[PDB]
């Protein structure tokens, strides 16, 4: 371990390449990871007026969080859901992100819509330009949702301690979607039937519903179903509960979600995936 924090950029990166080496793992995506930390305490940062997180972290970046860099799916966006208008979200992040954290300073662009039936309020998307002290070190794309049923009512919290790695000593301890919502929002996407020249790429949604469904607690079933039950509702496009298609592409799109979980019991095939989630989906439907 280090006994002072990066004294610059340059250090950082020395010492993110130093763990990499060490860990197995490629440099830019162990910088992405930390990236995604910084902009996770950053959003952490954002509370109501009794200490309640505004933003929660949900999609890949929480599965990252929960199962750990070797034991999840390589994440690309930072995905959030949020209890308040996106721009009060995103001035909150910007003076966040202004202060700083630990060295760490972040400014954030323009929030743009993203196209999405069955939601009332549709998703923005925007990046995070970090810097570490004065000097520029990455950048995160963030996904924020609005709030659907009761997906912000409740949070777990997943730590990670990566920037310890390169000496910095604040442990992050990140709010996130809880895991019956998680798969709510999961089987919704992967089962959706997309516009007329828009073609559904989600086979990684797949890998996800089966990391998903390790982590569930059986008496966290009847709470997925009603989880299920209110965000097909909600959305109002596929009724519950779906049937899990998959399309001509995804063999090769499913196979690729793969990378860099050969240590664990997945489905090696889309078709047994396929398979795996359908049965997941009947397991759910009977916890009336």
């Amino acid at each position: 371990p280090y006994s002072s924090p990066p004294t610059n950029l340059r250090s950082l990166r020395d010492r993110l390449t130093q763990v990499a080496e060490r860990q197995g793992v490629v440099f830019g995506r162990l910088q992405r990871h930390v990236a995604m930390i910084v902009v996770a305490q950053f959003a952490a940062t954002l509370t109501d007026d009794t200490g309640a997180p505004l933003l929660l972290v949900k999609g890949g970046s929480s599965l990252e969080l929960r199962r750990g860099i070797p034991d999840s799916r390589t994440s690309k966006d930072f995905d959030t859901v949020a209890r308040r208008d996106i721009e009060l979200i995103h001035e909150q992040l910007a003076d966040a992100g202004e202060t700083g954290w630990e060295g760490f300073t972040a400014i954030f662009t323009a929030p743009e819509e993203i196209d999405v039936p069955g939601m009332p309020v549709k998703p923005r998307r925007f990046t995070a330009k970090l810097s570490y002290r004065g000097r520029a070190f990455a950048t995160v794309p963030i996904e924020v949702s609005s709030v659907e049923a009761g997906n912000a009512d409740q949070f777990d919290t997943l730590t990670s301690d990566a920037l310890g790695l390169v000496g910095v000593p604040a442990a992050v301890a990140v709010p996130c979607m809880t895991i019956p919502w998680q798969i709510a929002q999961a089987l919704h996407a992967v089962t959706a039937v997309l516009e007329e020249p828009k073609v559904n790429d989600r086979a990684h949604d797949l890998v996800d519903l089966q990391l998903l469904e390790g982590l569930l607690l059986d008496a966290d079933l009847m709470p997925t179903r009603s989880a299920c039950i209110a965000i097909f509702e909600a959305r109002a496009q596929h009724p519950w509960p779906p049937r899990v298609a998959t399309l001509p592409h995804w063999p090769l799109i499913y196979a690729g979600a793969l990378e860099g979980l050969d240590h664990l019991e997945l489905a090696r095939t889309v078709d047994a995936a396929a398979q795996a989630v359908q049965r997941f989906v009947a397991r759910i439907d009977r916890a009336t």
